[PDB]
């Protein structure tokens, strides 16, 4: 379709200068009348102005105050409105329009939408022309006045960005209020929010101006009392900015509002954030302990926002990196400090090296700044975002602390108030690194293809040791495999963390450092190395690659128990799990194709199983770190190794693995789970919405990761362990409680006991979809055809749509039943939501993103359904660029 090439940039021939917005909200219609003071750029050459203008119903068009007649001077074609350079003036001009839109038969949550009895936009990306004639990209900065008028019954709490100017009455039982934004601004950051909201407030004051801003969170009335840890969240969220950044808020007052019907999980919009309610509302009682790590964070990314991608804005939409990479980054440094827990940096990892990796190995591999786009809408990606943010976070890593905040403070003062590009931000990081290397001719240039080159690195090692000299050597390689967007990879700036173990005392053998590995291959030397050492290489997963150690599995043992950073630790024991898996794998899968009658399985290393023992009964050992040991690597991590997955031999792969440690483990596992209970489950904070104990959290988790085990090996009694559980008030207990139950009779009396304790919280019932859609239920299908009739219906929420589907299509031996039936059934789901929200429809793709990884016969299943679902009519633009270039065609 249309190609929007990165090369093309071009500034308009137009400028915007302020907007003046009156949104009048009835019943069946919403009226937008719109003023842009705007005026011809030095680069105009006498062209047409055109505007994007999506499904927009146009009353008039003028320029000042002359009527435009279509036909005569202007043409629109439902997606833009072009004016005749004829009657375009040549200097400052008003352009008015007025159009008609329909919020309450938007069910595409793009533009100005109806979420439930909330009237609510969302303009990033190109939304804001779903509202309004505009120029619709985020170089085109303006100063927006908005009124927004409505039924005072009906929407009392009226909400744009800025400053509240003036509140008044209107005959009919109406009312208005009035905006004024200060801030320049693109289109995207635009917002507004009419309902009957409550609120909880504070005030809080700045670090260094002293400054007063009221801080105000909203939703609507029966949740008004989930409020609370949002609120708390964003005063953290504050504070971290002023006291690593030294970044203070900048307008009298800032909004969060919650809403039930949202794409994806929030928006920065200029003092008026909005989020999925799932990323804001939590109590104690009727939330699982992970929607306050996910509240914590989302509140956290949009907050760092106002800096990152507000204050300094995008040139254009191929930058987005710059401001999603950098934010996440910015959140990722908040969240660890919060937390303060080493499962935090975990988690980031795990995340970037399942989901991510599979992506830059699929057809849809990008660079984290993209040469190209049909819907920008697709490059919303863990690519653009993780990527992004391991890119923006080996800066501070190649820095160091106080040279990154230098170079960050570059960044952020020059471009302030302005656009910015990728370049003009390693242009300031380039200047603290000279300071930093105390020499002017260092510089940054080969860090760019971190932002062109797609892949992920692979950086191979091998060691010698020289005991006469006490000299030791890394040889270090790296390799980016050719694909459709570079046929040449060239070699990347990757910075090397690490460490050197004792393999005797279990001891640091030197002080940490950062090698900076800039060639296709160097030979790394340390001198005055008194015994051979085991290399901690990578610490703190310090570059975005795949890690091959060439360690023996006795010394990633001796790391695992010994070694001071958690990342190579459990990237020891994943490596451990990833010999063993692709061994057994191999193994039942040389059984299964010669139709062998017996064969052998190489059995998990017991040295291993003894480590792993004797890190559980170490009671001064981290909880969050004990439920990484006892989990195998995640599927969509192991199959970036594999070619040509066969599903069901991983799963019995899997199952083996789990069976033969337990075999060797349960009776220390259930020694643990009973320990655990009394400083797991204690009931300090529980009525305390201000504060979480992660730790506490984390013993939570490995409990009930434990009892995932022990149900699923049928550990003598563990049933009345489980029934127990679901007498807990923490709902991560209980729901936890109906997940491990499916290996018994019970499941089904504990999913209708917890669906009567979650059916009276919109997002607590979300929670119970989808501990369903995950259950390990042999008849999972019939479940999930009982959930679409009882429970889903015809709901077009997003989260209950996701929550139904994405956990089951996780599901390896369901999910991949070799008579396609799964993916036939998601096929169906992608289909029918693509004809009222295209974003979700292509979210819900994501399972077929491994297709070309999978054995022959499931490729063909997948191959299948994917050209099927291109096939019919009236396809969005989103869900066929996704399903072309993730098929090959383009
Ligand atoms: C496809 C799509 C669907 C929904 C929303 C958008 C605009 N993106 C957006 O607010 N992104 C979030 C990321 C989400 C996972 C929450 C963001 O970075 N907000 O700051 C897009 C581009
Ligand atoms: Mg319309
Ligand atoms: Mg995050
Ligand atoms: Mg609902
Ligand atoms: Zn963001």
């Amino acid at each position: 379709p249309k190609i929007h090439y990165r090369k093309d940039y071009k500034p308009s021939g137009f400028i915007i200068n302020n907007v003046t917005l009156n949104i009048n909200i009835h019943d069946n219609e919403t009226i937008v009348r719109s003023v842009l003071d705007m005026d011809i750029s030095k680069h105009n050459v006498g062209e047409d102005l055109v505007f994007d203008g999506v499904g927009l119903k146009i009353n008039e068009i003028s320029i000042n105050n002359k009527k435009l007649v279509e036909g005569e001077e202007y043409t629109y074609d439902n997606e833009f409105l072009t004016i005749f350079s004829k009657f375009v003036p040549k200097s400052k001009f008003a352009f008015s329009s007025e159009v008609i839109i329909h919020p309450e038969t938007n069910y595409a949550l793009t533009g100005l939408y109806k979420s439930k009895n909330i009237i609510v936009s969302q303009c990033e990306a190109t939304g804001f022309r779903r509202i309004t004639f505009f120029i619709d990209r985020p170089d085109m900065m303006a100063k927006y006045d908005v009124t927004v008028t409505a039924d005072k019954e009906k929407y009392p709490v009226l909400l744009s960005n800025g400053d509240k100017v003036n509140e008044f009455e209107i005959p009919g039982g109406r009312h208005g209020a009035r905006f004024n934004d200060p801030h320049l601004k693109p289109c995207y950051l635009f917002a507004v929010v009419a309902g009957d909201l409550k609120h909880l407030s504070a005030t809080y004051i700045t670090k260094y101006t002293k400054k007063k801003v009221e801080l105000y969170v909203f939703s609507e009335e029966k949740y008004v009392s989930k409020l609370q840890w949002a609120l708390e969240c964003l005063k953290k969220s504050m504070a971290f900015d002023e006291d690593y950044f030294g970044l203070e808020y900048d307008l009298s007052r800032l909004n969060l509002v919650a809403v039930s019907d949202f794409n994806v999980g929030a928006m920065e919009n200029k003092g008026l954030n909005i989020f999925n309610a799932n990323s804001l509302l939590a109590s104690k009682k009727n939330s699982i302990d992970f929607s306050y790590a996910r509240i914590l964070t989302v509140v956290g990314h949009e907050y760092f926002h106002n800096y990152t991608g507000n204050r300094v804005t995008l040139r254009d939409w191929f930058q987005l990196t710059l401001k999603e990479g950098l934010t996440v980054h910015r959140e990722n440094l908040f969240s660890e400090e919060m937390t303060k827990t080493v499962t935090t940096r975990l988690s980031h990892v795990d995340l970037l090296r399942s989901v991510q990796f599979l992506e830059d190995s699929s057809p849809l591999s990008h660079p984290i700044r993209p040469e190209s786009y049909v819907s920008m809408e697709n490059f919303y990606t863990t690519t653009v975002y993780d990527k992004g943010s391991e890119v923006m976070r080996m800066y501070l890593t190649i820095l160091g602390e106080e040279y990154y905040k230098k170079g960050f403070d570059i960044y952020i003062k020059k471009n302030d108030g302005n656009t910015a590009t990728c370049e003009d931000f390693n242009y300031a990081m380039e200047q603290a690194y000279k300071m930093k290397k105390a020499d002017n001719s260092a510089n940054l240039n080969q860090y760019l293809l971190w932002f062109s080159q797609s892949g992920t690195p692979h950086v191979s090692f091998k060691y010698n040791y020289d005991a006469e000299k006490k000299q030791y050597s890394i040889h270090v390689n790296q390799y980016t495999k050719p694909d459709e967007n570079q046929k040449e990879k060239k070699p990347l700036f990757i910075p090397i963390s690490v460490g050197l173990i004792n393999p005797e005392n279990g001891k640091e053998m030197i002080s940490q450092t950062t090698l900076e590995l800039t060639k296709e291959s160097d030979t790394f030397v340390f001198n005055n190395i008194a015994v051979k050492p085991i290399p901690s290489l990578f610490r703190g997963f310090s570059a975005p690659v795949y890690i091959e150690d060439n360690l023996t599995d006795e010394e990633r043992i001796l790391l695992l128990k010994y070694d001071s950073d958690a990342f190579v630790r459990y990237n020891s024991c994943t490596n451990i799990y990833m010999k063993q898996i692709l061994m057994n794998y191999n193994e039942f899968l040389k059984a299964k194709n010669e139709k062998l009658e017996s064969f052998n399985l190489t059995p998990v290393n017991a040295q291993f199983i003894d480590a792993i023992k004797y890190l559980l009964e170490d009671p001064h050992a981290d909880a969050g770190f004990k439920s990484y040991i006892v989990s195998l690597p995640q599927d969509r991590y192991i199959i970036n190794f594999v070619s040509n997955l066969d599903t069901d031999v991983l799963a019995d792969t899997k199952e083996y693995i789990y069976k033969q440690i337990g075999d060797k483990l349960n009776d220390v596992y259930y020694k643990m789970f009973k320990s655990l209970e009394a400083k797991a489950d204690d009931l300090t904070y529980f009525n305390d919405e201000s504060h979480v104990d992660f730790d506490q959290m984390n013993m939570r988790t490995l409990r009930n990761t434990l009892l995932s085990l022990l149900s699923k090996a049928q550990y003598p009694n563990i049933l009345n362990e489980i029934i127990e559980h679901s007498k807990s008030p923490y709902p991560s207990n209980w729901l936890t409680s109906l997940s491990v139950s499916a290996y018994f009779d019970k499941y089904f009396e504990l999913y209708d006991k917890t669906y009567k304790l979650s059916k009276d919280d919109e997002l607590l019932l979300q929670e119970w979809l989808k501990t369903v859609s995950r259950s390990d239920r042999k008849d999972i299908y019939e479940i999930l055809k009982k959930l679409e009739n009882e429970v889903l219906k015809d709901s077009k929420n997003p989260n209950d749509i996701r929550a139904v589907y994405l956990p089951f299509t996780n599901n390896l031996r369901r999910f991949h039943d070799i008579s396609g039936k799964g993916y036939k059934l998601i096929a169906e789901v992608i289909t029918k939501t693509d004809k009222f929200n295209p974003m979700v429809a292509t979210q819900l793709c994501e399972p077929f993103k491994l297709w070309n990884k999978l054995d022959t016969k499931r490729q063909e299943l997948m191959l299948n359904e994917m050209n099927t679902m291109l096939q019919e009519p009236n396809i969005s633009n989103n869900l066929k660029e996704y399903l072309l270039r993730l098929t090959n065609k383009l």
